[PDB]
RNA sequence: AAAUUGAAGAGUUUGAUCAUGGCUCAGAUUGAACGCUGGCGGCAGGCCUAACACAUGCAAGUCGAACGGUAACAGGAAGCAG
């Protein structure tokens, strides 16, 4: 019922003839634990209205994803450009073995046994990024039977 | 019947960013040592260095059913003296 959780709340910078200019940069992840996920960057001078930003965003463009039982459908590998992640399905009991923003992504989107790894950067914009794309791309059997013209139970 | 149920990241370069890239940390372990402290039990372990030098005691004897035998001991026998 769209449970949404704040990976990453960064100070940033820029600078001016006065000074330096500060402000906030909130990534967050909303999801319905069905399916959906979606992911939203909000920027503001301060830390509440940028996570509200933040929020709006994420709630908007989500996507969904295929899960079996509460699982990963296959093994899937994502990247986004320094971010590569390995995430595999396991069995019912295994839990959420994923990274921090790895870990908050999964759990809103709903998978409740998952085997994950960040590779390469580990940099929480990133790897939420590729994530989502791993997870979008992870085609069900139904999908397979659909493009291959035959039936769930020939593919199996 | 059961005996692979298995994979987490974080800090640190920049005014800020992403990447590369090292350093550091979170875990487990030990024939450990040192500091502070210390009640009991069970089960293990205990010269990693000098294959350095070694006082002293012990760590390989046994068989008389192989053989001459009696140093003893323990006993009887024969000779005896009270
Ligand atoms: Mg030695």
């Amino acid at each position: 019922e769209l449970q949404e959780k704040l990976i990453a709340v960064n100070r940033v910078s820029k600078t001016v003839k006065g000074g330096r200019i500060f402000s906030f940069t909130a990534l967050t992840v909303v999801g319905d634990g069905n399916g959906r996920v979606g992911f939203g960057y909000g920027k503001a001078r301060e830390v509440p209205a940028a996570i509200q930003k933040a929020m709006e965003k994420a709630r908007r463009n989500m996507i969904n994803v295929a899960l079996n039982n509460g699982t990963l459908q296959h093994p899937v590998k994502g990247v986004h450009t320094g971010s590569r992640v390995f995430m595999q399905p396991a069995s019912e009991g295994t839990g959420i073995i994923a990274g921090g923003a790895m870990r908050a992504v999964l759990e809103v989107a709903g998978v409740h046994n998952v085997l994950a790894k960040a590779y390469g950067s580990t940099n929480p914009i990133n790897v939420v990024r590729a994530t989502i794309d791993g997870l979008e791309n992870m085609n069900s059997p139904a999908m397979v039977a659909a493009k291959r013209g035959k039936s769930v139970e020939e593919i199996l």
